[PDB]
């Protein structure tokens, strides 16, 4: 109905008794009261900080919280002592309230030793307060022994947020909290911990992945189990990995490219929980972290409604500052979210009148083209439900002296519509990648995408590696060849210590795979790293790959994260060669995230 979106804070840093407030749980409890747990940081830090579990209680929907109490206390003092980051898990069958957090002594979660001694104060504690009073009173167990299968495990602490019990098939009625473990090897991996007796006991699975990190689960419409996580080897995106069993274990972990993320915490909840299941309503999920790749900000609600699969949904919540946020299903049709918005931790509920809407999904391919073309590329789109949507606007958004213009043919209930993209370029535009947006426009919602237009450069699927001087292969993935992927994530590295290999007259040559006027290349750094900045450079061209001529170009470029030209008058090449002489700060490894060339396919 009318659109909703309303807020207030729970705990402001400076206020109440704590200098920072930091770390959202949200839940509902079985009678309706919605309880909002946070760490109460003395110090401002995690663990090893003498850090508390907090909680506010709100009888009315979440209008009005109360005070603030005390469900498990950190010592200031000798011997310090501190609770952090806690997860509710809400047993819906039996009623009891679980709140999972990290229980501290002398050591956090990167310097922890190996062991299970709930005395030992140097390994981090894997703690369970559960509550059978509707979150009133508490009883806390450490249960670090019971989840910890593998000696190895040197490390773990819960994600932060709120877990699940399963309602579908053979595991119906289970509960799972997801953990981060370091494992032997020095590995961050996620491993899912459940209770199949309404948490008396709790049993670590298979452990997945490697460099993941705070995770979340979530049962789809077919009882499957997906799992989304922050990626601590920071690719800017979510690494997704699902499950199908009931002893644990995840296939192999991808990243999500629809899902931008700046390696943070997120939430991803199903819309309609009490679903049946294989249902349309059962397949809708709602995720929340921040858009951006480089910040915590741009807080964004998204929308999926064939299990997670595609996102067409979107709408900001904080444009903002935005770190940690937290989604439940409240009892009344709306959502509670908890998040942290520099201030310490807030409150907001929001219904799906406000997100926007539509759940059309719609693919416009990539396309490539010369300056001064027009190119017109078709639109597929994918409808919903109650939808008979006569007159949808198609909104594309673009440099602003381009003229793209778009349409898209009548949605009909459980059918696909045709549509198509017209895209007019200038010819005095500057080469590169492109990235328009796209808006489909309805009385019912909104639905988006973003294809990307590239113009003036050649294919890198049709290059490869002619030679290069060194490129690192047994510690890391440096290889020659991430130059050509069109991904800033992945570098050329050349062959790095533990390996006193050469030094800087570096040089890498590209085969572009026929003879083509070429008349510049792009070179991207690699982004996560300072040390193996290219600066001073010489281009040299070849058609017959062994008699090189040059330097075409020269120069030295900057520290710029974004691609850096290297103009010449155009010229006909087969191969191009980038020779490195120099690093920016007088390093000794190269390392180029991309390689672009301009020219004429
Ligand atoms: O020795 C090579 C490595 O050195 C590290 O200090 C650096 O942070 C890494 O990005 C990698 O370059
Ligand atoms: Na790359």
């Amino acid at each position: 109905g009318e659109p909703l979106y309303t807020e207030q804070d729970l705990a402001v840093n400076g206020r109440e008794g704590f200098p920072n407030y930091r770390i959202p749980a949200l839940t509902v409890t079985p009678d309706g009261d919605l309880l909002a747990s946070y760490d109460g940081r003395p110090t401002g830090i995690d663990a090893p900080g003498p850090n508390s579990i907090l909680q506010r209680r709100s009888t009315d929907g979440g209008r009005t919280w109360g005070e603030q109490q005390v469900v498990s206390a950190g010592q200031t003092t000798a011997p310090i002592k501190g609770f952090s980051d806690p997860s509710y898990l809400v047993d819906r069958e039996t009623g009891t309230i679980f709140n999972f957090h990290v229980y501290s002594q002398r050591q956090g979660f990167a310097g922890s030793r190996p062991g299970t001694d709930p005395a030992d104060p140097n390994v981090l504690h894997a703690n369970v307060a559960t509550s059978t009073d509707g979150g009133l009173t508490w009883s806390h167990r450490t249960i670090t022994a019971d989840i910890t299968p593998d000696p190895g495990w040197r490390s773990r602490f819960a994600a932060s947020g709120e877990g699940i019990q399963l309602r579908y098939g053979p595991h119906a009625g289970r509960l799972i909290q997801q953990y981060t473990i370091i494992n032997a090897a020095g590995a961050f991996q996620a491993v899912s911990v459940y209770s199949d007796d309404h948490g008396r006991t709790w049993r670590a699975g298979e452990a997945v992945g490697v460099g993941m990190d705070e995770n979340k689960t979530v049962e789809l419409s077919d009882g499957r189990v997906l799992l989304n996580s922050r990626d601590s080897a920071r690719s800017g995106y979510r690494k997704v990995a699902v499950s199908t069993d009931g002893g644990h274990s995840y296939g192999p972990v991808t990243i999500d490219r629809d899902l931008p993320d700046p390696t943070n915490n997120a939430s991803i909840i199903r819309a309609f929980p009490d679903a049946p299941a294989g249902s349309a309503r059962a397949k809708v999920l709602l995720f929340s972290n921040a858009a951006s790749q480089t910040s915590r900000s741009q807080g964004t609600i998204r929308m999926s409604c064939d299990d997670g699969q595609t996102w067409p949904v979107s709408k900001v919540f904080q444009p903002g500052s935005m770190s940690y946020s937290t989604l439940t299903a409240l009892p009344d049709g709306t959502y509670g979210l908890l998040y942290e918005p520099g201030t310490g931790i807030r409150y907001a509920n929001f219904n799906l009148a406000w997100l926007g809407g539509i759940c059309a999904p719609f693919t416009i391919p990539d396309v490539a083209l010369e300056p001064g073309q027009q190119v017109t590329v078709p639109v597929a789109v994918t409808n919903q439900s109650g939808i008979a949507v006569p007159k949808p606007s198609l909104q594309l958004d673009a440099s602003p002296d381009w003229q793209v213009q778009g349409s898209v043919e009548p949605l009909m209930p459980g059918r696909q519509a045709k549509g198509q993209v017209t895209i007019t370029v200038p010819a005095g535009t500057t080469p590169g990648r492109y990235r328009v947006g796209a808006t489909l426009r309805t009385s019912a919602g909104n639905a988006s995408t973003t294809f990307t237009v590239t113009v003036g450069l050649l294919d890198q699927a049709r290059m490869s590696i002619a030679d290069v001087d060194s490129e690192e292969t047994a510690r890391e993935d440096g290889r020659a060849s991430n130059v050509i992927d069109g991904n800033p994530s992945t570098f050329w590295h050349t062959e790095w210590s533990r390996a006193d290999a050469p030094g800087y007259p570096h040089r890498i040559s590209l085969d572009l795979g026929g003879t083509h006027t070429i008349s510049g290349l792009q070179y991207t750094r690699r982004q996560n790293s300072a040390n193996e900045q290219v600066a001073d450079y010489e281009i040299y061209t070849s058609l017959n790959g062994t008699t090189w001529d040059g330097p075409v170009a020269s120069g030295r470029f900057t520290t710029s994260l974004a691609p850096q030209r290297a103009v010449f008058p155009a010229r006909d090449a087969r191969y191009i060669r980038l020779v490195a002489l120099s690093e920016q700060t007088g390093h000794k490894y190269a390392a180029v995230a991309e390689l672009e060339v301009e020219g004429q396919r």
